């Protein structure tokens, strides 16, 4: 039911749908089966930074992964958003566990959006959320995710003693609807950045953080932990 | 009752209910009858601007309305917002029309809020110069209605713009605004919106007000004319 | 001797030095002989945008003209700007005309750059003009340039009766230096947009206007009226 | 000589040119005696924020001074622009030291300037580079030294010494104010790290606007903060 584009930071190999063998970034477009992935050196307890963008005179949606003082990690795709969302979205963040586990904690999330039309003038939507209430009213929160833990986004379950939990999926998305694109606009384009600490006790964290863009009414598909990562409702 | 601040441009004086006898601006604090108003000399049929401030630092709510080539109108009240609304708010536009009346069209509006932890910045930045037919990041109101034009009409105007008595509508930026918070060091906002106020009559009503109100605040019923689809009543 | 990269909105072609048998957009880099070019209908007497963009991830430069209600022209060039231009540049707008001649007026101008350090996070620039003043301090002057006529930026001269001159060149840069490239940056990019007013009696119309970034203290190369837009000392 | 509006933190006080009896910050309008103070508590060593607003619909010139998890400073001072200040202006952060002595540390540094007949400009430094272009540096200040703006001398270990002036100017002029325009505004905000082995740090950082073409006046270490040519 759901029309999902997203940016996957993947840090389980499900070599069973695709995966490289190897943590890395993806672009999905309406599959969890990336149409294209680098790989990505997700160091276990640091403070990650992901960059994306998209804007509508070259059509390439590209992400930037890095780490303070590490090389980055990119991955592009061409793709015309108009051909595969509606004109109006919500922009979120998603994250699962499965059998093996991490936190996946955001500690900042900003974006915007700009639409300039063919007749006129600019649209434009931005915002910036640096920690995160108790009570975040612009936030839909779904499944698990809960704000208001040490300033943060957990997206997926921590117990009481800061254990991640395993089978765990959660998403916040932005409260307004964002004009994504529309066909009498000169140009288009969005910036999406967030903050993120995945740490895990295993050898092996699972299963992933996502930005994600889907029609307005979007929910976590029923049985998307582990490798569906919150956005998928099956591993076609 | 919804809780309300809003910006009035009153262009009409409704002296039975404590306006001055002369369009004017004001600062609304819980009431229609304005904490402090200024003078305003309304051009129908020209585009206007008004603009709107207020950070925690002075806590001051200060507006201006300007037209091309003419002076400007301004109007400041002292007033901790901390104290007046919720912490979380939604922010729109109203206006109103009752026995006279004109267009209350919006060719613009932008506004921007940032708040500052006190132990970085969260902020929300939204700015519309054209409006579509289907506007999906505002709750429109009672008459309300978006895409004549690319104009954001908030009262009743018929297929060549003839304004019509008797309407109140509204427009609501979709999503909630954090517009204080104790922890914050420093609290700002700006608003912005562009207007064009046109009527055959000697005497148009009833007016545009900026507005911040409780998330889940409508038009309060019968407040049409004077009350500028703010308030449930005129005390 | 200065290093240019440009994007030239070329209304004159000069097939003797490469450009296509019609009026154009095109990516300049280090040579008035574009690496990349797209057809252009200019519409004379009628304000135009142009709308310039730059990131440091899929290295791209692209631009888009257009005019209301009028298809708009693209064109993109891959280029790795931290091997062509300098750390530290100017930015600014060119133009010029030749024996034949048209009106370069500039009616706003905005700009905007941001570089992400490796190690830290962000440092940008962003200016706008939507007016131009008799005495605009932020702005150097070059050539012929005057600001002040109707709030307007006349990129060339324009004599008393508002008829455009011919062999006329004239610059306007932003006063401040602009950080482009960092090779500790982990994201870099500009933006930069301008609307403009080409006008012109003759039955063909030239030279163009052009948005350039340079080594800081670039000025017109002696001569570069015409074809070579205020940018190049010669035809190479 | 130069024409200056800026506001102080003024760590040291000089009872003998009109400061109170304590660390204050102040808005100074073409003198050194503050127009406007209000008590400062600084807190030595740890990294402050300095936020700064203006608006030509209240003419206030506001500021408030900051670190996390205390009360913050603020003071406030109506005045004119239009009156006070050339229409174009730089902006600037200036430091100094006296026979006392502290570090004047900057780390980040941002500024919005709007004119609507709208015009604005937009600069913001979280890290300062060994050579960086778009500032000019007058005095002792340098950049580069673990990403910061030391607008004071300090040793190749962050001690910092004494009788030193610096300042840094951000390289285009600025519109200020334009008497056509319906609203002018501007916002600066900055953190700093004020740290000195002294019971007495001195003398303070100021952000500050200025003539285009201002430098640092003859002998305007310590109380004078590089600002003024004296203590009139
Ligand atoms: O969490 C690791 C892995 O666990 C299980 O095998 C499933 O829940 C997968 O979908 C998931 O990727
Ligand atoms: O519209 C003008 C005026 O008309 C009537 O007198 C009433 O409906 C008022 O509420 C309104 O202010
Ligand atoms: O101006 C049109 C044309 O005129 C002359 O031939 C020269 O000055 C050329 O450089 C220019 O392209
Ligand atoms: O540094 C503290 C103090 O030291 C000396 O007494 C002088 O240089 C003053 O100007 C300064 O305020
Ligand atoms: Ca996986
Ligand atoms: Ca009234
Ligand atoms: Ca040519
Ligand atoms: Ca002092
Ligand atoms: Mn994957
Ligand atoms: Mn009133
Ligand atoms: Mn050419
Ligand atoms: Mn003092």
């Amino acid at each position: 039911a759901d029309t999902i584009v997203a940016v996957e930071l993947d840090t389980y190999p499900n070599t069973d749908i695709g995966d490289p063998s190897y943590p890395h970034i993806g672009i999905d477009i309406k599959s969890v089966r990336s149409k294209k992935t680098a790989k990505w050196n997700m160091q276990n307890g640091k403070v990650g930074t992901a960059h994306i963008i998209y804007n509508s005179v070259d059509k390439r949606l590209s992400a930037v992964v890095s780490y303070p003082n590490a090389d980055s990690a990119t991955v592009s795709y061409d793709v015309d958003l108009d051909n595969v969302l509606p004109e109006w979205v919500r922009v979120g963040l998603s994250a699962s566990t499965g059998l093996y586990k991490e936190t996946n904690t955001i500690l900042s999330w900003s974006f915007t959006s700009k639409l300039k039309s063919n007749s006129t003038e600019t649209n434009a939507l931005h915002f910036m959320f640096n920690q995160f209430s108790k009570d975040q009213k612009d936030l839909i929160l779904q499944g698990d995710a809960t704000t208001g833990t040490d300033g943060n986004l957990e997206l997926t379950r921590v117990s009481s003693n800061g254990s991640p939990q395993g089978s765990s999926v959660g998403r916040a998305l932005f409260y307004a609807p964002v004009h994504i694109w529309e066909s009498s606009a000169v140009v288009a384009s969005f910036e999406a950045t967030f903050t993120f600490l995945i740490k895990s006790p295993d050898s092996h964290p699972a299963d992933g953080i996502a930005f994600f863009i889907s029609n307005i009414d979007s929910s976590i598909p029923s049985g998307s932990t582990g490798r569906l990562l919150g956005l998928f409702p099956d591993a076609n």
